[PDB]
């Protein structure tokens, strides 16, 4: 933290933030949402990390060196530390770059490597090679050294993200899927693992040994895994809560802004609100069927009738405010709903359906106020604009995601939020071969679209293939999109530190302070 000359700092310095649920895990290498990635960030730093502002940092990497943007060179800072006072080496990267690959540990992010291109990584993944055979290597103790098998301009961007944090070997060989617990667990990020209580808190204290210790002003913090976004709310106006979770409910938005206005955090937010269909599923494998879904849904309504938070209506997967992001905006997204309905509606006539024998499926979300709300609102539009019937389902958290991976559903409230800013963050995941691609579409014309975009050494022709790979997406009809989130969220005056002006929102509570008050 970089405490402003002047601000005096409250004696106690504890922070309680919301999380939205209880986080998956917190092993690096299984986990892949946001809930989950607000805890890993305090507790496990990789080679760069995002500064306040968002950008790419030094995190154990002090400096790096790129040759032709594929051999990619990164000095390890000499104290750099884990929690029991080892080291922190290239080696543990090679460990844990190759753990984040091999197919035994079935990560939901062993595409990442795909996706930044280190060399041999399809053959690992498929099983053709062993995960040592890597392009990863430790020339020394304080040197890591990455190769791609093709330029990436952006790589250090990826290197931010959970999945490419360093894991410890010997607590991961000796407990297993134990090695998270408190009193198994060894961390390097600004923060120790205290307490884990499923469905309650998660409690993490100051970590000595982080090498930048001396900044850290937080003493201690609490994640909370409150799914509803109105008792969030009510709990942090209670005085419980300091930051709630970047949720707002329906119910008291509008209020909150005239009442609290200066506690009220909206920023621009890099992340989609779609429904996911499950295109592998009869009916949702005719995209006549998904056409007339995606055209039907009335954003207009959704977005400034009935959530009205300063979102804006969607008509693309890749944020059009994405780095690099030169959108095409559809014809049908400028025609009037009326003419969005007929299409929609004559499309599933010609799929087959009638009054007599109609449309019905699920509507799977994850247990939250403001999802339900949405949820109800689509399926009363749906069946208003469409004569298609839907029975919503709610799951918690870690099952909903479990159950998208599993293909176990119709359609899903969904929400991608950059990994790095750039289009491939989204559009990687729609890949045939992703390992996040839980829409389960497959499109060879899609996947030659993104190969093509490291194949040319120029940004305007790549602009131009990822704006050609959301039109295929979109002819496709891959997915439901709705509105572009705000990060929109409550924040206590004395919480000091949160600038908002990260699209990424990648918060580590070593930057932040409590003012006195």
């Amino acid at each position: 933290a970089d405490v402003p000359a002047g601000v005096q700092l409250a004696d106690k310095q504890t922070l309680v933030r919301n999380n939205g649920s209880e986080v998956q895990s917190l092993d690096p290498h299984k986990i892949e949402g946001v809930p989950e990635s607000n805890v890993s960030r305090d507790l496990f730093e990789g080679l760069l990390i995002s500064d306040v502002e968002g950008h790419p940092s030094p995190g154990v990497a002090e400096k790096w060196e790129n040759k032709d943007f594929k051999v990619w060179t990164f000095h390890l800072r000499e104290n750099a530390k884990w929690s029991d006072g080892t080291p922190v080496t290239a080696h543990d990267f090679v460990y844990s770059w190759q753990r984040l690959a091999d197919p035994n540990t079935a990560s939901p992010y062993a595409s990442y490597l795909q996706y930044g291109h280190i060399a041999n990584i399809d053959d690992i993944i498929a099983g053709k090679k062993p995960a040592t055979d890597l392009g990863v290597k430790a020339l020394d103790d304080h040197t890591f050294e990455v190769t791609l098998s093709e330029p990436v301009p952006y790589f250090y961007k990826l290197l931010v993200h959970p999945s490419v944090s360093p894991v410890p070997k010997s607590a991961v060989e000796k407990f297993g899927d134990k090695w998270t617990q408190p009193a198994n667990i060894v961390t390097n990020g600004a923060y120790k693992l205290k307490n884990w209580v499923v469905n309650e808190r998660i409690v993490l204290e100051r970590n000595p040994q982080y090498w930048d210790n001396a900044k850290t002003v937080i003493n201690q913090v609490t994640y909370l895994p409150i799914s509803s976004e109105v008792t969030d709310v009510n709990r942090y106006r209670s005085g419980e809560i300091d930051m709630t979770y970047n949720n707002m409910p329906i119910e008291l938005f509008q209020k909150l802004k005239k009442e609290i206005p200066n506690e009220v955090r909206v920023d621009p937010y890099l992340c989609t609100y779609y429904y996911e269909i499950n295109n592998q599923k009869a009916p949702f494998n005719d995209v006549r069927v998904r056409t007339a879904l995606k055209l039907a849904l009335d954003r207009d309504i959704i977005v400034n009738k009935v959530k009205n938070q300063g979102d804006l209506p969607a008509y693309s997967y890749t944020p059009p405010y994405t780095d690099g992001a030169k959108l095409v905006e559809p014809e049908w997204f400028k025609w009037s709903q009326q003419k969005r309905n007929e299409e929609a509606k004559k499309l599933l006539a010609e799929a087959g359906f009638t009054a007599d024998k109609p449309l019905t499926f699920d509507l799977l979300y994850n247990t939250s106020d403001l999802h339900k709300k949405l949820a109800i609102a689509v399926a009363s539009i749906w069946k208003k604009n469409l004569g298609v019937n839907v029975n919503l389902e709610n799951q918690e958290w870690k099952t909903f995601l479990d159950t998208r991976h599993q293909g176990t559903f119709d359609v899903a409230r969904a929400g991608w939020c950059a990994d790095y800013n750039e289009p491939t963050s989204f559009l990687n995941t729609m890949l045939s071969d992703s390992s996040n691609n839980t829409a389960h579409y497959k499109s060879p014309a899609f996947d030659k679209l993104i190969a093509d975009t490291l194949k040319v050494a120029d940004d305007t022709q790549r602009s131009e293939l990822y704006a050609k790979a959301e039109q295929q997406l979109d002819k496709d009809s891959a997915i439901v999109p709705v509105y572009y989130y705000v990060n929109a969220r409550l924040v206590k005056p004395w919480v000091g530190g949160y600038t908002g002006k990260d699209p990424l929102d990648n918060i580590y509570v070593k930057n932040l302070y409590i003012i006195k008050h």
